[PDB]
């Protein structure tokens, strides 16, 4: 039985923000987070940045 529907087409890109539904003609990927949003989006400035910005170390062993 047919179950989900898959959709990956190299047309056009979906941005990463949320409540977003933008639709790039080009793929924009963010310089420190380093993920896919809109031109509006685009500028660590008009989307919440989390990349380069939380400090993390390895310490716990489990995950
Ligand atoms: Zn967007
Ligand atoms: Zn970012």
């Amino acid at each position: 039985g047919s179950s989900g529907s898959s959709g990956r087409k190299i047309f056009t890109n979906k941005c990463e923000r949320a409540g977003c539904r933008q639709r790039e003609m080009m793929k924009l990927t963010c310089e420190r987070c380093s993920r896919n949003f809109c031109i509006k989006h685009r500028h660590p400035l008009d989307h919440d940045c989390s990349g380069e910005g939380h400090p993390t170390s390895s310490g716990p062993s489990s995950g």
